[PDB]
């Protein structure tokens, strides 16, 4: 397995518009369109995006190229973030996975916030950062996905995912 096979299974594939748990349209492969409320703004995004006139769906090729994209961008933000980078290369090649997961999933930023984790993670106390990472409103927007993540990170295997 590997980072794009896992966060396939996490965000599934959808080749129609819909809304993410924070109500953002969003297609494909967990690809965020806008945040805007206007689902004609997010189909003008898609177009944009794709680089036709979709009429809102695409192709299952098109979704993964997004997601491509989108693993790449997850990647590249890692490497360039300083509170990232570090634990990053700490990281075993299945945890680095995890990393990348929660990036492409809530930003670079966003993850990079998680200070206390991320110290936990980079000195290999799993178990102290398992239970630091779900003081996060992440733990509860998205549990399911969280757990898997989180799992992974402590365990450092597929097993939260080759179950399935
Ligand atoms: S859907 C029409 C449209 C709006 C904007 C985002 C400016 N564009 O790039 C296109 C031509 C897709």
């Amino acid at each position: 397995m590997n980072i794009f096979e896992m966060l396939r299974i996490d965000e599934g594939l959808r080749l129609k518009i819909y809304k993410d748990t924070e109500g953002y349209y969003t297609i494909g492969i967990g690809h965020l369109l806008t945040k805007s409320p206007s689902l004609n703004a997010a189909k003008c995004e898609l177009d944009k995006a794709i680089g036709r006139n979709t009429a809102g769906v695409i192709t299952k090729d098109e979704a993964e190229k997004l997601f491509n994209q989108d693993v790449d961008a997850a990647v590249r933000g890692i490497l360039r973030n300083a509170k990232l980078k570090p634990v990053y290369d700490s990281l075993d090649a299945v945890r680095r996975a995890a990393l990348i997961n929660m990036v492409f999933q809530m930003g670079e930023t966003g993850v990079a916030g998680f200070t206390n984790s991320l110290r936990m993670l980079q000195q290999k106390r799993w178990d102290e950062a398992a239970v630091n990472l779900a003081k996060s409103r992440w733990y509860n927007q998205t549990p399911n996905r969280a757990k898997r993540v989180i799992t992974t990170f402590r365990t450092g295997t597929w097993d939260a995912y080759k179950n399935l």
